[PDB]
């Protein structure tokens, strides 16, 4: 049955989704308690109550639990054990079965090939021992390519001697070992699924990451057809419903130089690739968050107007690099583009590689919204390759 | 005159839903905000970056405010003039107490709207037992049928008479005491429409559309975005005016200014609002900004955002009363959200007021669809669902 509005709702975890989260589930009327260590979380900022508590104390734990009807998360590393913990009292979606499949990759890897969804090629390595009853020409199917561990751990490898000795250097910790494969372009689902197990799919986005980073995404993605859109929302479906999953999934695949498509990761949660939603869409991805964790009706996922997203990192902030000292963008001159909706986190220190924000950028014509998301990157002295 | 830029600390003067609103867009830009409210449950403070809870001529507490905040707006009612001009000595205050004190008394509103050359709504100012002895009952009878009301402090339908004839109308006023009152004539109406626009420091402005609202009962029931009544040249005209008068004001922030459209085709102003308004709700769902943003940005200095509104919309409010639907003394019934948020066309928002009481705005329910029809259709569906009358 429904958890209407007025309830306590939890979130562990107090960064910028969890802020997010916090402006969908008070503009529906609900209160938001935020458990987050951090004194400065963004989060815990503006909301209802924050709980400034360890992820493993068990004292705020219970507390959140009791004051709680629902719980959900939005932290990277948040123990699943915690999420066990919590849901001996409270309704807690996701589960945290599903967020452990999520949050390593090879139960991802596994998880999604069970689900009848192709998989970006790999080999698994769970040990040494694994490693050891592996031959080079094993290795070779997968290389070059680059050895991850399942749970910064990541090492570009060329030949099977590299692998192994990669493998060592990572202290023979489990790991996928991934095969380089030839991209063309990149792109994410972004679902909602229900406990009554029905779902909503928003449409499919087309994502430019920059060394490593998210930097850029466009909705609906422009190389992707019709087949293509119906073909990779399936997949993300066929994957909730394979997890028995409650709250807001993204997958995110490679589509190839030969046309091919595989699922490459998940996460258990509202994405960096989703945030367009909150502008773009009905109900956003942080809207059909409360409503999945209240068993409430999800939202209609309709894309009103054709939009991009530019990620803003604390490099914009170091324009004389970074040791030189931060310099205050030119959020003015931003906030005088008509297309532009100018998302800033609150965190107090610009750093290298840290998500301080987003510009969301939304026009009648999807070619209007990236020509603008395309003169604020230059503006703003953000690459984009 | 720099713009005030995100991460700065904005203070808002007033806790209501209003204020919560704002907090919501400027919390969403970067920027800090402090609410000034006395209510130990207000529902800005509860969700503010900072809340002060004091009354509003606590100087003490204004002295914080403006000590800690680059820019105050308001959204109370009834705040003092006061108040904003002892926050003016040490912020930025938009926009300023002499305009909000100007949309306060209706008297100064009509005379104001009217020297900013704008047509306004037929009417008799009565500033004493004095003037309204010095008035024929000609001169009484131009306006009547009509309603007398209090110039100043009459909020909510309190300080206001129905009268039909000349001696209705003087003992009226005797009955009130003899204080300043405007007596409005009751009108041949054909439909109503809010203009809603927002002036910055810079002199420029941004219009949204026009919206169309039904009263019922003395309360906004139900707005409809763009006015389904209203052609071109009349959406033009009102953000005219609008524009007029908050030009003619000096004023910096939103100003929803609410007009009457009559049987003959007449355009008249009657009364604005210097702050967001209920009949602007919609544009938190429709628009590309929102009447809220637009606060931030004004009392920022910031470049106004685009008011594109993307999609056709309706609002319908939600009063205390849909919690009692076998009457006030019988007791609670919680509303049937979940049936209203599977309605596709919803955007349900709730205020986190502690205590539904009759004719208390508990929050509201915007809809957008592709097709304005759809989205008037969804409106009157749940109004019908939630037992709301809107005529």
């Amino acid at each position: 049955s429904p958890i209407l509005p007025g309830a306590w709702l939890g979130m562990v975890g107090g960064g910028q989704l969890g802020r997010m989260f916090c402006f969908a589930a008070q503009s529906m009327g609900y209160r938001v308690a935020v458990l987050d260590p951090d004194p400065a979380s963004p989060a815990g900022a503006v909301a209802d109550r924050h709980l400034r508590a360890a992820y493993d104390d068990e004292a705020a734990l219970a507390e959140l639990a009791g004051l709680c009807e629902a719980v959900s998360t939005e932290f990277e590393n948040v123990p699943a054990a915690s999420l066990d913990f919590l849901a001996r009292t409270t309704f807690v979606a996701p589960a945290g079965r599903c967020v452990a499949v999520a949050q390593d990759r090879i139960a991802e890897k596994r998880f999604i090939e069970a689900s009848g969804v192709p998989v970006a090629p790999h080999v698994v390595i769970e040990s040494a021992a694994a490693l050891a009853a592996l031959d080079d020409a094993a290795l070779d199917a997968v290389l070059p390519g680059i050895l991850k561990t399942a749970r910064k751990g990541q090492v570009r490898v060329s030949t099977a001697r590299e692998a192994r000795d990669a493998h060592a250097a990572l202290g023979g910790v489990p790991c996928v070992l991934e095969k380089r494969l030839p991209l063309k372009y990149e792109v994410s689902a972004l679902i909602a699924r229900g406990a009554d197990g029905r779902s909503a799919a928003f449409p499919l986005a087309q994502n430019v990451h920059h060394n490593g980073i998210l930097a850029l995404t466009i909705v609906p993605a422009p190389a992707a057809d019709t087949a293509r859109v119906e073909e990779a929302q399936q997949a993300a479906v066929r994957i909730a419903d394979t997890l028995g999953y409650v709250g807001v999934l993204c997958v995110e695949f490679f589509v190839l130089e030969d046309g091919s498509f595989v699922a490459n990761e998940m996460a258990p949660r509202p994405h960096n690739s989703g945030h367009y939603t909150v502008d773009a869409c009905a109900t956003s991805q942080f809207e059909q968050q409360v409503r999945a964790m209240t068993r409430m009706p999800l939202g209609n996922p309709r894309q009103h107007s054709p939009a991009a997203m530019l990620n803003i990192l604390g490099d914009v902030w170091f324009p004389n690099g970074a040791a030189a000292g931060a310099v205050t963008p030119p959020w003015d001159t931003v906030a005088a583009m008509p297309a532009a909706h100018l998302h800033l986190y609150g965190k107090e220190e610009a750093r290298v590689g840290r998500k301080m924000g987003h510009v969301n950028f939304t026009a009648e014509m999807r070619d209007d919204a990236v020509a603008a998301a395309t003169a604020c990157a230059q503006l703003l002295r953000v690459p984009l390759d």
